[PDB]
């Protein structure tokens, strides 16, 4: 199946998932000079105080931190969004080297990694029905650069050696995703897609301008995970990013002047 290698990576995905060449694929390059301030944007509200994390899973692509989304607990609203979107999971994309790893780029600059906090529109009842809708999902995208450590990341880093291989999971209760947010909520937004198969075109992307800093030691631990399952040859989990796709008939809006 699909992955990030030479023979199954992003340039092959279109064969099984033809929407890979669709009209609102993600990620994209964010040209900061072309992005326009949008005064119709409402203030963004990231309300994560009652978040209930449950588990961390290596899915042979990245690792997912999953949340209990059975009640309105951790939600994203305002900004470009109509209504209330509930956090269901987060994960990252990263590189083999600090010069690459993010999926969005900013004036062609690649960051060392990118965090995606995935939410679904509660008007659609569950995540499965939300991914059949053009406004089913909202993904909050946050860049990571290598510099000072991010303390609120360390609980994630320290659990990784327990989910080294594909199919492994661990308890991951009481993790507070507020510790992953930068100071500013300035952001860019545009309509796009999931960035792994099945590449569904359901996402309002909200990409924060301010990166968070993580330490070289934190990101090195990401790079010690494995794409392979236990008892199989080691293939390090690195470079699990999709590159920027054509912007097509879209405009990137900025929340800031
Ligand atoms: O983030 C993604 O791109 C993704 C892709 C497939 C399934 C779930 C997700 S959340
Ligand atoms: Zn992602």
């Amino acid at each position: 199946h699909w992955g990030y290698g030479k023979h199954n990576g992003p340039e092959h995905w279109h064969k099984d998932f033809p929407i890979a060449k669709g009209e609102r694929q993600s990620p994209v390059d964010i040209d900061t000079h072309t992005a326009k301030y949008d005064p119709s944007l409402k203030p963004l509200s990231v309300s994560y105080d009652q978040a209930t994390s449950l588990r961390i899973l290596n899915n042979g692509h990245a690792f997912n931190v999953e949340f209990d989304d059975s009640q309105d607990k951790a939600v994203l609203k305002g900004g470009p969004l109509d209504g209330t979107y509930r956090l269901i999971q987060f994960h990252f994309h990263w590189g083999s080297l600090d010069g690459q790893g993010s999926e969005h780029t900013v004036d062609k600059k690649k960051y060392a990694a990118e965090l995606h906090l995935v939410h679904w529109n509660t008007k659609y009842g569950d995540f499965g029905k939300a991914v059949q809708q053009p406004d089913g999902l909202a993904v909050l995208g946050i860049f990571l650069k290598v510099g000072s450590a991010k303390p609120g990341l360390q609980k994630v880093v320290d659990v990784l050696d327990s989910i080294k291989t594909k199919g492994k999971s661990a308890d991951f209760t009481n993790f507070d995703p507020r510790g992953l947010l930068p100071e500013s909520l300035d952001y860019w937004t545009y309509p796009g897609s999931l960035t792994t198969p099945p590449l569904l075109e359901c996402v309002t992307w909200i990409v924060l301008k301010e990166p968070i800093s993580v330490s070289s030691e934190q990101v090195l631990k990401f790079r010690k995970l494995n794409f392979n399952g236990e008892g199989e040859p080691e293939e390090l989990m690195v470079d699990n990013w999709r590159p920027a796709q054509p912007l097509k008939n879209r405009q990137i809006k900025a929340s800031f002047k």
